[PDB]
């Protein structure tokens, strides 16, 4: 069984305190706190490991390429991809996306072709595909929400024709906590022989996630959320997609050669994606931070955040003229609006408690849209997360409703 | 006066035992070791004050907001700028250069316009220009090298005309340690209206740099070469240049507003060519290392690397059949091959005594090939460096000349 004492210990933020409170962090949907075992395994290596690592002649160089790759094979390991090669290094989930956008976006989405996204998409997940289309040419299409924070799937026959290169879909909601049929949308894409690219910032700390078993063509997702350092993300092809998509223009590719008269040749995949040194730094983070979710077990965080959020649903009926949005069964936060009073006003008085909640648009501008709301607050309740502090949440709006209704 | 001694206690790293035998770590120019003071400010900040920092609403994510806005007003003043909203935060020199040659590229150079390169430029300050001229259909131009190292300035009447868009060139040579002349070479590019791009992944931590003085359009470099952490590099752009150029589509763009019926705006610059999360760890590292670095004072450091520098190149005239490469008032590297044997070979012998050197073409084939050899050694001497090393690296030189040849 999951013992979230013994885990918050491995904390070292949870101690702080914010305006003379103790810290209810309620936050890490924005980004996660760092066990001890990511912080000192990133400050070992540069304190007895560090060099350069292009394969380097000298023994620091060789040693730190090795630790590098043995990274990217937990990595692939972790997300049961085929092969380590199938994955690469990138800053964050934005940039993997901007990176399968102008790789094999500009190479296989023609004029009059069409991309999918859905209405609950993160903007890392909208942009690039709006600026791809207006490039190409193409349209972009827009699967519906319903009030319940659910993908109308019946429009999908609509959208979906011969002409549809690509479904760009999120995995979890980073507003709703939504989770989508991904396995089944995945299926119905490869029927008319369009990829899926999925957003999984938001899905790999919550539970098992198996891309053989998805069939997804990409997955993206971002270490500082996988309680992991700031600075890079995974992003998974696969393999026969990978090894044809050409060089990262805007980005930066590595060279195999560079010849002022004959030009530029580039090398492999992954590598090819993985332009300049890369952040040994945080690749090194990342992997004791996928050791520490390993060792703990996807499972049992999945089955302690569930009865936690099942019990802050329950409590959070005793707090007067509660909107929440997005289905009973989210994963991970809890997006809501407290009678009349902005959000930003809510936001303000949780953190004068010493809650850190979000609030604003939370980057899902369209979502909002679709709410008629400018914001929403948003609590995330992660794995180190308790019960008291939801009891804290809940007695702050019930505070603030009677103070400021 | 500087004391290397009170220095190399600041760097763990430097005790490190390699193949049995003390580290001669000679490798800076690929990367530099972090004092603890860095690795220990970057630590600190994940264990009691880290969140997420898009000015979110409570106290730990503005604290970090205006942390890394203090970092990027610590760096502005490091480098003399005008404004700290002239910098923007990059993954390092690569992706800077990338964004540069992206976004204001592609709407300033067309049809029938050159660039001008020169011989000396590592890949970084090479590729994204090729890319280019490929894309709008201008000309890619080079200033040729002089045996000893130095460009050949009288080319220039030849290379800088009306249709001159933009001169990138490095500030000092990451192989040869040639000091460009900048100052001069910036005022002939603005007679033409051409804008300047210095590389100056090599020069910020061997003497202070004043991009005012200089005069420079936009200058480029890597924290991990800066005793800083991975993942974060610095890129300056004048501010009348920065605020016109468009959203960087290749590697994504911050917005101000995303609707899907009436399109995408972007926030202002700085901030603009920041999209998704920050490197936040990698920025308050940078911080860090900017502090130590104005701490010891760039002045001192500067004197003494010259004499370690003047030292070695004393100390290596007694080498049978060394070959040198670049001029006598080298910064920072020395660049040099053995007798007939292969650079890889004596860079494996090297490192089997503890000594850290790079092999290769160091991404300049182009200036490897302007040598006609295809790989050099190069030993850096960095602040940490000792008399004892350069004798180290002497004495293992004579061996390897001995052993094999
Ligand atoms: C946060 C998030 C992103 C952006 O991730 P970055 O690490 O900031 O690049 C994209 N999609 C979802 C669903 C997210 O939660
Ligand atoms: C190392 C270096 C680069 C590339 O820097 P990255 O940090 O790897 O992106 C570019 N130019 C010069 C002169 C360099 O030494
Ligand atoms: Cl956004
Ligand atoms: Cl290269």
């Amino acid at each position: 069984i999951f013992s979230v004492d013994k885990v918050r210990a491995d904390f070292p933020v949870l101690s702080r305190e914010v305006n003379g409170l103790p810290l209810a962090y309620l936050d890490s949907a924005a980004s996660a706190q760092k066990p001890s075992q990511v912080i000192d395994a990133e400050a070992e290596f540069y304190r007895h490991g560090y060099a350069a690592v292009h394969r380097g002649i000298h023994t620091l160089s060789a040693q730190a390429t090795e630790k590098m790759e043995n990274v990217r094979k937990r990595a692939s390991l972790f997300i049961n991809a085929r092969s380590a090669e199938e994955l690469v290094f990138v800053r964050g989930t934005t940039e993997g996306i901007a990176l399968v956008a102008n790789s094999w976006g500009n190479s296989n989405v023609r004029a009059g072709d069409n991309i999918i996204i859905s209405q609950m998409e993160h903007h890392a997940n909208i942009v690039p595909w709006q600026m791809l289309c207006a490039r190409v040419g193409a349209e972009l299409r827009v699967i519906p929400l319903n009030p319940d924070g659910t993908l109308q799937l019946e429009t999908l026959p609509t959208l979906f024709d011969e002409k549809t290169r690509l479904l760009a879909i999120t995995h979890v909601s980073n507003v709703l906590g939504t989770e989508n049929p991904l396995a089944e949308m995945i299926t119905l894409a490869h029927q008319h022989g369009a990829k899926v690219l999925v957003d999984g910032a938001q899905a790999v700390m919550h539970h098992p996630v198996d891309v053989q078993a998805l069939d997804c063509d990409f997955y993206v997702f971002s270490g500082h959320k996988l309680y992991g350092p700031t600075g890079i993300g995974i992003l998974y092809v696969k393999e026969a997609l990978l090894q044809e998509m050409p060089p990262w223009e805007g980005g930066g590719s590595m060279i195999a050669t560079v010849s002022l008269s004959e030009g530029t040749t580039w090398t492999k995949a992954p590598w090819r994606f993985e332009a300049g040194t890369p952040n040994t730094g945080g690749i090194i983070g990342l992997g004791a931070a996928l050791e520490y979710v390993s060792a703990l077990g996807l499972n049992n965080i999945a089955e302690y955040e569930q009865n936690l959020m099942h019990y802050a649903l329950s409590q959070l009926e005793s707090v007067p003229d509660l909107t929440l949005y997005g289905p009973q069964n989210r994963l991970g936060v809890i997006a809501f609006n407290l009678g009349k009073h902005h959000a930003y006003d809510v936001g303000s008085f949780l953190d004068n408690y010493g809650i850190a909640v979000r609030t604003g648009h939370h980057c899902a501008m369209p979502l909002m849209a679709y709410y008629n709301v400018p914001a929403m607050c948003r609590a995330s309740l992660a794995m180190y997360n308790t019960h008291e502090e939801v009891d804290r949440l809940v007695t702050g709006l019930q505070r603030i409703h009677r103070l400021l209704g």
